[PDB]
């Protein structure tokens, strides 16, 4: 049937006819909702995913039913015969990549998708290998602070024992130290890998601002360590247009967010490794970085110097303190020039989005749960959007995390 | 089906593990491939589907009460089938009535207040006939409920649906809300929420101040007939003037806020009995006035004043001056609130304790249903600690649902 959405400030009304197309599961049944929870081959299995996809790729470029087509799917299914896989064409790869970002249904800058640089990394061999791209990669992608989009992919699972992986979760992020005394120096998110990293023989350098090393694993080997040089690191000092004191709280952030640990599925084939990278919405370091409890965790010491009354919750002190770290964040980017988008303008750009593809497409999936920022939700116009989620392929998919699976 | 469901807290941890949902009744809306997560809102019953819906509320309610399978057990389900098979319908006990009101609260995935659901006052009404006698009834849940500023939670239940033909209404939305009027410019005056509801009072004979907090009259329907209009008594209608505690001049904006939130559209279901006029009432927390009913574009939509008096740069959206200004607004309502001795809870509070209340229910319950989406309050998500945590939404029954606008489906006699 078709489904319809609801913005409940504007009254507009979009149709759903997309959902129609989906096959992967969402989690929930008729009778329990799933809608909150982070996360709820074979020759055999492989060719109606390669099928699908190629008639969705042959689709897209209005060849469908052409002799290109019908001869890529023979070469296709010869292919997953003799050799249990096959390989995508360059066209196809950067195809799949760009469907997989236009298909993430958590992503709200999903308006950017098919601005997508795609670095095809599949002839790669070695950690060294991995290493020498994702340096391009960053240098890239940073552009001197005119961030620009960009996904290298490694190449995809055979069997499983030969997995590329990049062991951090993201290219560029901080250290986090477990003190004697109880506490956290750096970044608490990153603890064991951190651990991890000074286990392989990191000599951290017991910072708060420690950029960790790339841990690189190609082809199912042990995985290698390598630091990211310098000049290639991009960061930002956060300071206040108002609070003069501010900078003295000694916070920095890196200008590049780039995820590297999820998995991207085209055509039914698997590519463990895919570092992607964007530029940032303020929140995703202002709020949840810096403020998370399990984080940073600087809200008391900013709340101090404004002297906010910390004594009972209904001062909104927490509050106060949450805006004017994200106002010093969007500041700062923007007085460097480096590419930064704030919660209001992302998210009405995210509605322009949903209704661009509504209407050449038929929907948009989308998570509620995930596109509202994690500040000022009902002053932002998702918070009134009704989103249907559901999901498409290409995708990109969680995976475990290496050191729970690896083999020494 | 799986038998056990769990839910992380990614903050503490915490792991928590679901058999409750097992008893799920109606449908979420969502399929294998589609989540209505999101969506807000995704002829009475026969003798043959009353059966079994009575038998299950009953059972629930002598296990309950610790008496399953007992003499009395067995002889109410018979006294039960008998008078549905007699009458097609049946009355509930007063004891299974508060029971139920109770539960359906407690069973509401969208309520973050719901650690007090068992602290209910149940005003029974079912032997009410006239619009005069609901008046009557209504008047003294607010008294009782607002209590001079000590707030007490209460629902007021009229008489169920027969045949759908003698339906008991409230009219209102809300017990108390203040009228909007749209203005021939296209600009409306007071909330622009009520505008569809305060034409139709005044088409019902009402005579508007036309003020920008003029409360609106109750429009009650009883027994079927044609709603009839009567005025709240002024002295009923707690209030409180909003002013900040720092900003001198936040007082001049003139905003003032009604003391007690009271839900009159809802229907509640109880062991498939249908109560189309169960108006019931708690106590606010801050954002919903705040957040909501201030700062919503379509409502009274103050951000822009208040960010002039506060003299911020409104040109970049990226000095947060919206942001900045909603915090200033909370702050002052909570005050004002606090100041007048007027129950609210802020939004920390209100989701800590949810926190509490969502692990005892896990605990000694098997579960908790919680729709996220509500539950996260509308300003600083995660900086509360119902952001982190995975919840299961399901629907129990007892349960408040739903129900069309009476002015679509009334026919005027
Ligand atoms: C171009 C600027 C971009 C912006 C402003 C942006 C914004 C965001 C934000 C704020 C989130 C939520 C992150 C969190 O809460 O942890 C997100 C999630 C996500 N983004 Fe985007 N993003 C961008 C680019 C991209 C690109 C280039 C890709 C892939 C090619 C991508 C794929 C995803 C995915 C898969 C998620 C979901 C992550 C998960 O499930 O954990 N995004 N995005
Ligand atoms: C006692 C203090 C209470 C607090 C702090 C509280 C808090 C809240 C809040 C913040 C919401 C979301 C409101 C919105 O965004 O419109 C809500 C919804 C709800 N509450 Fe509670 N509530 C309280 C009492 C009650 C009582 C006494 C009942 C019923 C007996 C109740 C039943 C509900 C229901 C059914 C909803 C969902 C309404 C809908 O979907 O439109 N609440 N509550
Ligand atoms: C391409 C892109 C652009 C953009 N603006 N944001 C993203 C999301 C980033 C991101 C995730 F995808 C994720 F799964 C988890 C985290 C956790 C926080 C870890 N952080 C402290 C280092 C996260 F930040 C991606
Ligand atoms: C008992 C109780 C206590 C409390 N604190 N809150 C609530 C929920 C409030 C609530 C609803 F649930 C609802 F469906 C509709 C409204 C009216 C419009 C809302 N707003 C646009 C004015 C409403 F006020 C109930
Ligand atoms: C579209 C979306 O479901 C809608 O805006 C919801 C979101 N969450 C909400 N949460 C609460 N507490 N109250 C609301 O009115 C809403 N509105
Ligand atoms: C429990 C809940 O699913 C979890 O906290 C989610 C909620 N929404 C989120 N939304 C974003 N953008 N990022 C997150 O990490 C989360 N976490
Ligand atoms: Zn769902």
């Amino acid at each position: 049937r078709f489904l319809k959405v609801k913005n409940w400030e504007t009254e507009v009304v979009l149709t759903d006819t997309l959902h129609l197309k989906s096959t992967l599961e969402t989690g929930c049944t008729e009778y329990i909702c799933m809608g909150s929870i982070m996360h709820p081959a074979t020759k055999d299995q492989l060719f109606p995913l390669a099928k699908e996809f190629i008639d969705q790729y042959y689709s897209s470029i209005k060849r469908f039913g052409s002799k290109a087509h019908m001869e890529r799917l023979e070469e296709v299914n010869k292919e997953i015969d003799t050799t249990s896989t096959y390989q995508l064409k360059d066209t196809e790869l950067i195809y799949g990549a760009k469907h997989a970002w236009r298909n993430a249904s958590r992503c709200v800058g999903r308006i950017q998708w098919s601005k997508l640089q795609v670095f095809d990394a599949r002839d790669c061999t070695t950690a060294h290998g991995m290493f020498n791209y994702i340096c391009n990669h960053v240098k890239y992608a940073t552009n001197k602070g005119n961030l620009r989009s960009a996904i290298t992919i490694f190449p995809q699972r055979t069997d499983g024992k030969h997995d590329f992986r990049v062991w951090n979760s993201q290219l560029i992020r901080y250290a986090g130290y477990k003190q004697p005394d109880g506490s956290t120096l750096g970044d608490p998110a990153n603890v064991q890998f951190t651990e991890i990293c000074i286990q392989q023989g990191w000599k951290p350098p017991r910072g708060r601002f420690d950029v960790l090393p790339l841990l690189l694993q190609a082809n199912g080997n042990d995985p290698e360590l390598f630091q990211i040089p310098p000049e290639l690191v991009l960061e930002v000092p956060i300071r206040h247009p108002k609070f003069e004191w501010f900078k003295d709280l000694g916070l920095k952030w890196y200008g590049l967010p780039a995820v590297s640990n999820m998995l991207l599925e085209i055509g039914g084939l698997e590519f463990s490794a895919c570092p992607f990278s964007g530029w940032y919405m303020g929140t995703e370091i202002g709020v949840r970085d810096y403020c998370d409890n399990s984080r940073y965790n600087i809200l008391e010491e900013v709340a101090k110097k404004m002297n906010l009354d910390m004594r009972k919750t209904s001062s909104l002190w927490k509050d106060q303190a949450l805006v004017e770290i994200n106002i010093a964040v969007l500041y700062s980017f923007q007085s460097d020039k480096v590419t930064i988008v704030d919660h209001h303008s992302a998210t009405e750009s995210f509605i322009k989005h949903m209704e661009n593809e509504y209407r050449c497409r038929g929907g948009c999936p989308a998570d509620w749960v995930w596109i509202v920022p994690p500040m000022s939700g009902s002053i932002t116009p998702v918070f009134h959007q009704e989103m249907l989620n559901y999901r498409l392929t290409p995708s990109f998919e969680y995976q475990p995390d290496p050191w729970n699976t690896h083999v020494w």
